[PDB]
């Protein structure tokens, strides 16, 4: 009934959500730092064998 | 019609292939490394609003 229980309720739903938010981004962050460690590793696999390509060329196309 | 031929193909196909693949990896990491400092905003807006909350709950409820 007062302003005071009416805060301690405003202020508990807002922490409640706050909580769930942060929670969810750090997981979220997680994840998308996951994807690109893994496109890193495609790519970084591309070059690679890229590089094998161009030692395969020089030795029978050149 | 000759090995040589056969082969400078098959490379010139691998080396195009590869070079896509690079490009559009390339491109994917930035847009992951993006949305990973967006989430990071997200993530600290969230946070600073607690100790924003916390701020005024220990100066209206304590």
């Amino acid at each position: 009934a007062t302003t005071f229980a009416r805060l301690c309720q405003q202020v508990d739903m807002t922490q409640k959500h706050l909580e769930e938010e942060i929670a969810r981004l750090s997981k979220e962050i997680d994840q998308l730092e996951k994807m690109q460690n893994n496109s890193k590793l495609l790519r970084n696999k591309a070059v690679q064998l890229e590089s094998e390509l161009e030692n395969f060329s020089k030795q029978f196309l050149h």
